[PDB]
């Protein structure tokens, strides 16, 4: 029903435009929230951190629908895409059947060293990896 | 061919009700018991704790009948869905075929956060989740 | 400050003897169980009677109890909400079980579990 | 020589108080985001900024500070990537968190997997 | 191709019967061998263990056998089912495309309490898991 | 009151050494197949005598001993049936094994899952 | 799309090459790496130790040929092929869809004794495991 | 009796360094690779002579080496190996590896699975 898309610089990659076109074809009424891992945690030197998160999390909005893609909303979440996609389903239980991981390839991938691909299942929410 | 279903708060929820509904679908013999996990462990304070326990059960019972779900028996069980699973399977091994573990959303279900989901597998028993 | 896990086993010798052993304690009774359809502020209630019962046979031993507080029937999560409840106020926590054989919350591996949250956890088997 | 992982707990009186306890010591601020589409020179030189703050933070409270650096703003990947560029110039790390109910590197088990390298790890709630 | 049937007191159940019978129904060449988790290590006390042992072997084969399984051979093995398939594939490297599993029902079954249908993975060869 | 589990090395110097550093001792004696096609009565029967032989062997290294008992011949069943039949009896297992190399406990873990109950876990190697 | 065959000993078995065959079935496209983990460490005694490598992958590749497998290319890797995949990939980000690893048989394969086929999977990438 | 794993930190102050503070000591070199189309004896050779060279770095820094062994080029083979060759011939093993951000070993989580085994592990980090 409404998946749950996990990507910030795999936002304009074609892989994963056709992953949602694959789950568009399965399903015409599918709707697509891009959750953008972005923000930092608070500091000594710099709301504004916020800003910049939602102006990444825009452009990556953007970037998704250039491919094609309908995306419902965009939101800049914590910079950890686990401690993101927590705090996402937490704000809002029920709203997701689903979670799209977008990464980057192994070999270039942070969340994939960081095992973000196999402990994003213990939320309980199918998880589909997609690699850009 | 008889179906270990957990549930309690979500005894009333379409979703679980709509799976219990596919697998009459794909097997019209199936049989559903309810293990409703309710009962507390013994205190300083507070048999009533029990027949309180029971009250929750057929309440769940009703919940789910109410949803045009055949349900064969409701049970109490221990209020941890792992331990409440593992008793009844100790009680009545050979019994179950399948257990049908029935959670809230992720964000608000408390035997996700305490990985139910996973955990409900290692009794040997295939294990089909649902989130209600 | 300790937080001090316990119920069943809060008038336990063992356990008594583990804090005179040991600083200021905090009782965190699992008592409260999840929402039904025949009984919220009905079960807290009883959750918080339970919790006062706790402190007062803790008391009787012979430990000053700063404060007791009824969370989650599910030790792991009363702890979490805990330490969300109030982050700093604990340098560790004591975790008293029942023994194995009888224990649910060792069955629940409560006791290695416990250590995720960060906190120094010390393990007391009582009764 | 020991590696300090800090940020925001960097001008906390624990962490303070246990390099006391403790020798030289790098403070590695795990600070730096991945490239986005609107800021990589710009968040690295903020980030360098952010580490420079909490050096002046960690030194003001009496502990002498050889050098600090921003790594990646996951502390795992910053520590992998410090001891990957500096090998066998750190013979322990000293994590410093949040206390567990704010952290977030507790949340991530920063702790634990902290580990895996090889190094002994001292864990250091502040704040 | 050949499969490596672990199985003692569940040798005369029809589950493992009947997936035997589906997996020759997939594959008409298929065959099996009994692996009979049976002899005990050295003690102070008891040739004569290893005898007994064979023959509680042999016991399972004809149990078996009686279902309409061809079973290829029997062999008595480490009382651990564990221990059991190491060895036999250690003795056999490239005999066995699979293991099959056969279990007392969860509540009843020691080698579900030991986790051996999750631990019987690590070997590296496909695992069927048969409840009886 | 220690938990010995021991079968083989009951008569092994290095667990009589480990329980003289160390009191009463109760020896578990992981014996007991599970029922077969051919010999229950008759498989424990020949367990307890498995039993009384490692009692005799241990006393007669100068332990003394409370009571030896026949248990399911895994050793992680075992101990868990003797804390189910018999709760807060023992404060600590011993657990006697081969040495790695030997050891079929070792090869199913037992020393690392031991530790799941909850109670203190000393390990001896022995022979 | 390009897969990352991961193999030494295993080159010349019929298992493998009828997986790629199998591959190429579903993909005429498919191309295939062969990475070789052949490389030991630095060591006291003895360019010549990458040399004797590069000799055991071009033999390799041979192997692998005349069983009627085109081979794109082969490279010696580190002689853990744990070690070796994480460097392929660090080398060349999204290069490959997938990785195939062909082990020995179970009993005999140093590999599977290490767990390769599953700790292969923490990369990020689908996994195929042969056995040859 | 110590099983010490080493090879090229064979010649490391810090190893030395950590035996003069423990006694025999085998040397277990991992530099036996498997079998290949162009090269068994042959490599084995090889890796004895590796063997012997690292015996001789590490008795150069004035350690007494019993004997030195040539094992699989994973250590962890090499060890589960050597053990059932020997069983019951060392009492712990000694882990030497390169430090962490250049450790072959390290990324191999050598030293956490070393535990496994059943012995004591003593991990130094030389280099």
């Amino acid at each position: 029903a409404r998946y749950l898309v996990v990507a910030h610089r795999t936002a304009k990659s074609p892989e994963l435009a056709a992953k949602l076109k694959e789950l568009l074809a399965q399903d015409p009424e599918a709707r697509f929230v891009l959750l953008v891992p972005a923000v930092p945690p608070p500091g000594w030197v710099y709301n504004e951190v916020r800003r910049r998160a939602e102006e990444e999390a825009a452009a990556a909005k953007r970037a998704l629908e250039a491919q094609g893609i309908p995306v419902e909303e965009a939101k800049a979440g914590d910079i950890s895409p686990l401690l993101a996609i927590e705090e996402e389903l937490l704000a809002h239980p029920g709203a997701y059947q689903g979670i799209v991981l977008s990464t980057l390839p192994p070999g270039l991938s942070r969340w994939l060293r960081l095992d973000v691909h196999t402990q994003a299942e213990r939320f309980g929410l199918p998880v589909i990896h997609v690699i850009a």
